[PDB]
């Protein structure tokens, strides 16, 4: 009864053209210790923002789940530091994973917008 | 980052001489699907089954919802078992079983060497 399953957060700051933008992969299934490393280096790119200054893409293609200390470690990242971000960019696949991106630009300040195309997002995004 | 870490539980009945018992190996840090994978096979086991053996040499931990389906296998089926012999190295891991010996009904005891185990478990 073993697995050595992938997973992870890739977090960094990209650049569009004249506009940067955070960016995360979330792969696999998200523990704890993944939001642990990399709660340092979101830290540090948000460190002196106090308004809604921050875009960000989240690609989520390779996202498999959340565990449960990680579902809450998401919402604490959320309650502490989404004031900062004006929009959000989802990059996925699927009407599902769209509709969960509706729900979730629902509850939160900033606006969440779905896409399949990352260049669509970038658009959008910046 | 990435990472593809090990880990999972291992379970099966084993032999001692013309005597059984159920053994089980911890790997990594074990997380709530491990807890799933293996509670059928400890069912089973436990409706065709008492004493047994746990392997912590290649423990790193549980996560909290791994913590709390440990906590409600214990709960449900640790009564079952009279003598329980950890296998792990070093004197945090004795700590530790000394701990859990407190909590439980019945006996946990610490060894480095699955030998000397099995001549005390059954
Ligand atoms: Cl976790
Ligand atoms: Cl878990
Ligand atoms: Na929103
Ligand atoms: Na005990």
């Amino acid at each position: 009864g073993m697995s050595s399953n992938l997973h992870g957060i890739a977090i960094g700051i990209e650049r569009s053209q004249d506009d940067f933008y955070l960016a995360f992969k979330a792969v696999g299934k998200l523990t704890h210790e993944d939001y642990e490393q990399m709660t340092p280096l979101l830290e540090s790119a948000l460190a002196g923002i106090k308004t809604p200054e921050i875009v960000a893409l989240i690609d989520i293609t390779e996202l498999d789940g959340l565990s449960l200390h990680a579902a809450w470690d998401d919402l604490k990242l959320g309650l502490k530091h989404g004031k900062e971000f004006k929009r959000v960019a989802i990059i996925g696949q699927g009407e599902l994973q769209e509709w969960a991106t509706r729900v979730a630009n629902w509850f939160t300040p900033g606006e969440f917008k779905f896409f399949e195309d990352k260049r669509d997002a970038l658009d959008w995004l910046c």
